[PDB]
């Protein structure tokens, strides 16, 4: 029978390419972390599961109010300004189920996560993108948007750059509708929004464990606002959005602070340091706050530098998009996979 | 808050009550089963978890092809034909969004899952309900259904009974939409229908392994349907639904179709020996194909034996709906757990 036009219409979110055999490869190309999550995290599943998994025969926390505790203590939020989802993807999509119905506009950066585009299509919603200028502010803003929710990743991917939080602040005061603070890679960066939560109500943070608490393998994501947003976000998402050992890896991950302060530390580290690297070898490269680097070869043809790197089983992320098809997002991973890279890159020429 | 209508005046769904510490309780109140998952699957878990978690940082496979090719295999279909998801809710939120636009209408059976129409309340789409008759029947059903999707929970929860494959066909050529068979309690019942993918285009089934390989605390699921329909499910779902331990554990499952065969014999049994002490004691007991009862005491007090179990820290589903008030729908657990509530009830009776 037939579907929705919208539906039948629209593309489905196209990822980058990767290969099925990926066990000889260096992979750099979806910013996950180099780093195996906090030992905490392993003990803490193992003990969810228990000798037999018996555990696993019972249903989770429906509303996940551990985590939210914890998260809540960690960020300085009262619990019911918090809402955990399966992966950030969850809260971006009930984000626009909540705020935007079909045929209502919804706006983010062009480029930055596609991703907002295809929730919006299968919402049914029309879509506006704005690109940065030079200094990396958004070009041709205007005075008030009035699309009922704008996402802005921030720092912003695949570039790299965090927005001054005084100008995010002026972004909120000129949307109409729901400002949305994608901070997936905001643990990599010096800086963070979440004040803003507090300072204006038509603010929302996401967050993820995915990069920074390397648990990319398993979905947990929360979304910080005002009480009577997450009200709604609770009545959207499935009451049960969080398997066992999700909630157990999630709570044993925020409580290992200093693990997660070792690991950025460290990605930082190899991050300014394969960045003068980079420039040492002629590239222009985009001073980057999060786990990964927007590099642009001299000659600037980014997909010959890709296919070279491909060649020698070192796989980063090439954008098809014209505005971004002359360079390649890579990602940072261990001080001696960014040294193979390097060398790779000097081969390549 | 500029929430959207439909959004800011719906209810959250509304589960059904459950005491915090409940360590010390017989917990028969949401169909969980029993026992525990295969051991296949604790090795499977154990496996990919590793001695660091390493894995973990890594993300999952976005297709679940590996998955779907297990599925495939134990049903008789093409990979194509199958989609994974974090549990059936997923499935059944993303059936609603492919093809019921804000405005449009749902349906289901009344009683059966009421967070159809939770699902149907977010997408803004208009619901109708339809109630059973004496002889498990849908009634009012109009000549031809022309809502867009039509859930029907089989066998059925709260009441137990599977609708006859026959009934069904007559069903999905009435449905001008999609026919949704929710087969969350199949794997206990005597047949299933899946055979209706294949005879018509309008059927969807939706398994899950929350309920039958005891994995409601690592929600997997998954529908069978045409190519078409799973390829427009594939667009909406997010392109990372379920985690790598996850997968681990799903293949393992649908692997081991020897305990899983184990499982549900040990639990029918328990589930015929306690129709036929209720049945010996004064109890309407309905006939079913789940894990577990809807019993109504002869008295048809039903919230008082709720609260007596529940002074006896026994834990079963009590409905306030004025159709389902009288009785009760009790779990099936395990044989000794079922000796002790059985002794209860009766201690409740006199
Ligand atoms: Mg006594």
């Amino acid at each position: 029978i037939p579907l929705r036009q919208n539906i039948a219409s629209m593309k489905g979110y196209i990822p980058g390419y990767q290969p099925p055999d990926i066990a000889s490869w260096i992979k750099l190309n979806t910013n996950e972390n180099p780093y195996p999550p906090s030992p905490e995290v392993v003990k803490a599943i193992l003990e969810e599961l228990g000798p037999d998994g018996a555990a696993l025969r019972i249903y989770p926390s429906a509303s996940s109010q551990k985590l939210r505790e914890v998260a809540g203590e960690l960020y300085g939020f009262d619990p019911s300004w918090i809402i955990m989802a399966n992966g950030s993807d969850e809260v971006l999509n009930n984000l626009i189920r909540a705020f935007a119905a079909e045929g209502e506009e919804i706006g983010y950066v062009h480029p930055s996560y596609s991703y907002y585009g295809t929730l919006a299509e299968v919402q049914g919603a029309r879509v506006r993108t704005f690109g940065l200028t030079g200094d990396f502010r958004i070009a041709g803003f205007p005075e008030r948007y009035e699309g009922k929710v704008f996402f802005l990743t921030t720092p912003n991917a695949p570039l790299g750059p965090s927005f001054p939080l005084e100008y995010i602040d002026e972004l909120a005061r000129r949307c109409a509708g729901m400002l949305v603070l994608d901070e997936t890679y905001a643990e990599f960066a010096e800086s963070n929004a979440l004040e803003l939560v507090r300072r204006h109500e038509n603010v929302v943070v996401t967050r993820t464990l995915s990069k920074s608490y390397s648990l990319a393998g398993m979905r947990i994501g929360l979304a910080i606002a005002r009480p009577e947003v997450i009200a709604a976000l609770d009545k959207i998402r499935d009451h049960y959005n969080l398997d066992r050992l999700a909630q157990a890896a999630c709570v044993a991950a925020l409580r290992d602070q200093a693990y997660l302060s070792e690991c950025c530390r460290r990605i930082r580290e190899t991050r300014e340091w394969f960045t003068t690297e980079l420039r040492s070898i002629g590239y222009d490269v985009i001073p980057s706050q999060g786990n990964y680097l927007f590099a642009t070869p001299p000659d600037r043809d980014g997909k010959r530098v890709y296919d070279g790197l491909y060649a020698r089983k070192v796989l980063v992320r090439h954008f098809s998009d014209p505005l971004l098809a002359h360079g390649m997002r890579i990602s940072i991973g261990t001080r001696e996979e960014m040294e193979q890279t390097l060398a790779a890159l000097k081969e390549i020429g």
